[PDB]
């Protein structure tokens, strides 16, 4: 139609122009050979990609059949596990080894701290995350519920001094716990001066330096009365801003205006579950943003420059002002019409992503203006997160794909590093082998709730009814999965070399609860964890100051805290474990999760936002929320727990609920009462009723189709 012919490919014009006009210039890759490479790589790797997807299907069918031919008391783990080994699901574990990945930035190998994930299609959000390397601690405490809004300390229309003073005292205590004075407390500090390269803090009666003088990293302005003071603890920077003339400064004993924390050390720019991209137009929007980020020129309003400091011993240095960027590609499943072949077949979206996000990322290894000076990776690496892989063969393929892209791009081999997401059972039980498959490219493994539970449900769909969604969070299989992931990471030498990450805090407004509970993640040996906002990044940073992750990691070394049996413990529900009203609540719960998420996705192409749940708690979940919820319902429908009338009834009374939760949104169009007119509603209905049939429970085939449907209707 409006496509460009390159060998066997018919490339969508919008994509072809974008690449020639925006992505290629400055890379010194010849446009003609770039496209011949796209054509070659797509032709060479497409059959293996598809072979892998059929492998998934062959394995699931065998497992479905195993449960079906069985009666059978509870499952015999010797039998189950022997079966899994026979069919090639459970592969033998390789001998110990250390990963050999190199050329990796210090933000990933060394520094422990928060990690942001943001929809790359949203330019404002993406710029915010990139700028979230540094955040105001005062703003974070004042603005959220960490400082509780009791009587007197309420956020008003204007400054509340009672609340402000609380904020100040919270931070002072943090200073004391993080960068202690030889004697006294920051709570009594009256001033700061840099004297003989040391930091000197003035107390009402005396003066003192730091217990560990070396925690002093620098300052701004004159040593004799600095405008700010730079500290360091556990690899992370803390900056005390000093200005008596500022609105908070006047109130402060030492003229302190704010405390700034190094927060989001790295950010993942996401093309997968947090965005809605169903065609060439949507992909180009994403690719364009990814390009602006890497060239430094994205504006929505710009990217921050690095920060200037004076060394304690007089010199004059810089710190990065931007979060170091990963990109998350889509996984192996989906195709996309941005390129079709002569036959009209869509091309695998994962393959395209490597080619185009890899091409684009070259700009980030280069001076940004194009004069200067920002850059992403200074060590010369491109950092790609790859989600939803199943097993070491799927990881090997991603490496081979990267190898071939690097060739087309003229990059050295292994420039393209992989972040291995551990969110599918066949990866979890073969984790060590997956890490070995990428032993020279891997910079990251991580765990999460949503996708991994959905796969857990879909895999054992035929075994019986599963426990509630809430129950899933604390089942034996997931707790083993969490620990087993750290163990594999630490045993492959990730400490000092690569990130070991944990899941997203989805409750954007529940910051007090986050600060209280998310500390478990670094205590479990995770050198990074996912946060929903720059504000959450700043608050989660506190955890890394309280917890010596490096030491925690050294302590876990050599431990084996999860057995294959634990990992293989299917979350089946006990002999009829729910009262009727409990069943209804769970059904409502899941139907609302789907409706609330689906409606924004199908109608508006939003893949991530603050979606009020059934109790009006704001959650920022990604598409994986659709996978658990619909799989759970599909499972319950499959095993007689609920009826199809139950599902339709729930959908019909949760729908208008969702409507009014989206009241105050001008573009929003309600689903109720003409349900079978809403494409969103029908998408929700299809996810559930077709759920047991989606490959590995994946929701994109259905979601993408319905979103495309909607876009077509809107085009009249
Ligand atoms: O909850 C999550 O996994 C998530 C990632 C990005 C936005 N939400
Ligand atoms: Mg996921
Ligand atoms: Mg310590
Ligand atoms: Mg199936």
């Amino acid at each position: 139609t409006d496509r460009v012919s390159v060998g066997n490919l018919r490339i969508a014009r919008v994509l072809y122009d974008f690449v020639n006009n925006e992505a290629l210039p400055g890379t010194d890759i010849d446009p003609d050979s770039f496209w011949a490479g796209v054509d070659k790589v797509v032709a060479d790797l497409t059959p293996q990609n598809q072979a892998l997807l059929n492998a998934r299907d062959e394995l699931q069918a065998q497992i479905d059949k195993w449960h079906r031919r069985r009666v059978i008391e509870p499952i015999d783990m010797d039998a189950y596990r022997q079966f899994l080994t026979e069919i090639g699901y459970l592969l033998p574990e390789p001998d110990d080894f250390t990963i050999t990945t190199s050329g990796v930035d210090a933000e990933i190998t060394t520094t422990a701290g928060p990690q942001l994930v943001v929809p790359v299609l949203n330019a404002r959000f993406a710029l915010n995350a990139a700028n979230a390397r540094w955040g105001s601690l005062y703003d974070a405490l004042y603005g959220t519920d960490v400082i509780p809004e009791t009587d007197g300390a309420e956020k008003g229309p204007t400054y509340n001094k009672v609340r402000g003073d609380k904020v100040i005292a919270y931070a002072r205590k943090f200073l004391d716990d993080s960068v202690p004075l030889s004697s006294g407390s920051f709570g009594d500090a009256t001033g700061f001066t840099v004297q003989d390269g040391q930091l000197v803090v003035a107390l009402p009666d005396k003066s003192t330096g730091l217990a560990n003088p070396g925690q002093f990293a620098g300052y701004t302005g004159a040593a004799e009365s600095p405008t700010s003071v730079l500290l360091i603890n556990h690899g992370l920077h803390i900056e005390i801003l000093i200005d008596p003339e500022s609105q908070v400064g006047t109130t402060d004993r030492a003229g302190v205006k704010d405390v700034i924390l190094e927060s989001a050390i790295t950010t993942i720019m996401d093309f997968e579950d947090s965005v809605a991209a169903v065609d060439a137009a949507d992909k180009v929007l994403g690719y364009r943003n990814w390009l602006g980020l890497n060239k430094g020129d994205l504006a929505a309003r710009v990217l921050n420059r690095d920060r200037n400091y004076t060394a304690p011993g007089g010199g004059q240095f810089t710190l990065p002002g931007r979060s170091l960027m990963f990109v998350r590609n889509v996984g192996h499943l989906m195709t996309n019409d941005a390129i079709v072949d002569t036959d009209g077949s869509e091309v695998f979206e994962g393959i395209m992503d490597a080619l185009f996000t890899g091409l684009i990322a070259i700009h980030g290894l280069k001076a940004s203006d194009v004069n200067g000076p920002l850059i992403n990776s200074r060590t010369g690496s491109i950092y790609i997160v790859k989600p939803k892989m199943h097993g070491p063969a799927e990881v090997a393929f991603t490496c081979e794909l990267f190898s071939r892209v690097e060739d087309v791009l003229g990059l050295p081999q292994n420039t393209m590093k992989i972040g291995i997401m551990d969110e599918e059972r066949r990866t979890t039980v073969n984790l060590k082998a997956c890490i070995k498959a990428a032993a020279d490219r891997v910079v990251f493994i991580n765990t999460g709730f949503l996708d991994r539970t959905g796969d857990e449900i879909h895999t054992s769909m035929e075994a019986g009814p599963m426990v509630r969604k809430g129950t899933m969070k604390s089942q034996p299989w997931i707790l083993a999965y969490e620990d087993h992931n750290v163990d594999a990471g630490l045993a492959a030498g990730f400490s000092g070399r690569a990130q070991v990450g944990k899941g997203m805090w989805t409750m954007t407004e529940l910051m007090a609860d986050m600060v209280e509970t998310k500390i478990a993640q670094p205590r479990a040996g995770a050198s990074t964890a996912w946060v929903p906002s720059p504000t959450a990044a700043t608050l989660h940073a506190l955890h890394y100051h309280q917890v010596d992750v490096a030491a925690v990691q050294q302590g876990l070394a050599g431990k084996r805290r999860a057995t294959i049996e634990q990992l293989l413990t299917i979350p089946l529900a006990k002999e009829l474990a729910w009262a009727p009203d409990e069943i209804r609540e769970e059904v409502d719960n899941n139907c609302q999760s789907i409706l609330g998420y689906v409606v924004r996705w199908v109608d508006q192409g939003v893949g991530a936002s603050k979606v009020p749940d059934i109790h009006d708690v704001a959650l920022m979940e990604d598409r994986a929320t659709l996978r658990i919820s619909s799989q759970l319902l599909a499972n319950w429908l499959r095993h007689g727990v609920i009826t199809s009338a139950d599902v339709r009834a729930s959908l019909e009374r949760m729908a208008p609920l969702v409507d009014r939760q989206n009241a105050g949104d001008v573009a929003y169009r309600p689903m109720a009462p003409n349900f079978d007119d809403s494409i969103a509603f029908l998408a929700a209905q299809e996810l559930i009723l077709s759920g047991a049939q989606q490959p590995n429970g994946y929701t994109e085939p259905i979601l993408h189709r319905r979103r495309r449907e909607f876009k077509a209707r809107a085009a009249e």
